This record gives C-alpha cells, sequence and structure tokens, in this order.
C-alpha cells in the first residue's frame, strides 16, 4: 500500500486535537493526511496534505523525530505531532469537494476503541464516527505522557 503522511495538531493546553471530516468512504472524523507522491520526502508530503485539507502550514513547526506511525493492513501511516497551535486559528480547506468540516475535539472524551455488540450476542463492532482516528488515540496519550507529563 502507498505510505500516507499527515499531522496531529494540538492546541496550547495540550487537551484538544484538530480533526477533519470527509465524504462517502471518508464520511467520519480523522487526522489530516494523504498519499505520498513519487520522489516526495515524508515531511513535504505531510505539509502538503495538511495545507490542502486545513489551510494551515506546518512546515516551520515539524520536528523530525516527533511522530506516531502505524501499519494497518500492510499500509504505513505516519502523523507528525504539532503542539501549541492557537485555538482561534482560522482553518479553511483548499477543496470543499473533499472536506466537509474541521473541528477541535477534547482528547480525553475521544474513544480509544469501538464498542462490541455483546448485548445482541452478535459478532463484530458497532459503528463510530471516529473510526479513522481511533487507532492513534492510545499511542498519542502515551506519547504525550512520556514527552510532557
Ligand atoms: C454519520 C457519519 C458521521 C458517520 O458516522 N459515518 C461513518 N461512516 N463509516 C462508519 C462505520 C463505523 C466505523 C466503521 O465504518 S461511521
Amino acid at each position: 500500500g502507498v505510505p500516507t503522511y499527515g499531522a496531529i495538531i494540538l492546541d496550547e493546553t495540550l487537551e484538544n486535537v484538530l480533526l477533519v471530516q470527509g465524504y462517502l468512504a471518508k464520511s467520519g472524523w480523522g487526522f489530516p493526511k494523504g498519499k505520498v507522491n513519487k520522489e516526495e520526502a515524508p515531511h513535504d508530503c505531510a505539509a502538503r496534505e495538511v495545507f490542502e485539507e486545513t489551510g494551515f502550514d506546518i512546515k516551520d513547526y515539524i520536528c523530525k523525530d516527533d511522530y506516531i506511525e502505524l501499519r494497518i493492513n500492510d499500509q504505513l501511516a505516519r502523523l507528525y505531532i504539532i503542539p501549541g497551535i492557537p485555538k482561534d486559528t482560522k482553518f479553511n480547506p483548499k477543496t470543499r469537494r473533499e472536506i466537509r468540516n474541521i473541528e477541535w475535539f477534547s482528547i480525553e472524551k475521544l474513544p480509544c476503541h469501538r464498542n462490541d455488540m455483546t448485548p445482541k450476542s452478535k459478532l463484530g463492532l458497532a459503528p463510530n464516527k471516529f473510526f479513522m482516528a481511533i487507532p492513534f488515540i492510545r499511542p498519542l496519550r502515551d506519547w504525550l505522557s512520556r514527552r510532557f507529563g
């Protein structure tokens, strides 16, 4: 699978994260990210995708060693951690044919797993609008505990 790159943007209090909502198969909330172009460096891909999806330029704030990376279904997604961005920043996608909405979310209120259906004696997981973000939540909380406190 082609690698994807993006960002986890936090505010100045470290208790809110910026998520974006797409359409159709990307109809829920997730971190801004996308697929790398041929010959494009990881940091340049992350900045390009975040600016296309949010209108905010991270290039002068990326730190090379500060990211969370996951391999899901043999595809690799790497999100650079960007703290300290003011909550009154004006965010605007480049293409609203791809992005429905942009919002801050409390990290402590976000889910870190989906719920089962054991009350119905049925296998699988119940739907949740944060499905694309959920895999990053626990590793982000653990990263923030080790780096800050
Ligand atoms: C109404 C809208 C915000 C919403 O929830 N969209 C979803 N689309 N995909 C979902 C399911 C559950 C997780 C796996 O796929 S949830």
